[PDB]
């Protein structure tokens, strides 16, 4: 499962596709 981590103003939330 391929995970990537994304910040937005300071919300760092995990997007796995």
């Amino acid at each position: 499962r391929w995970c990537f981590r994304v910040c937005y103003r300071g919300i760092c939330y995990r997007k796995c596709r």
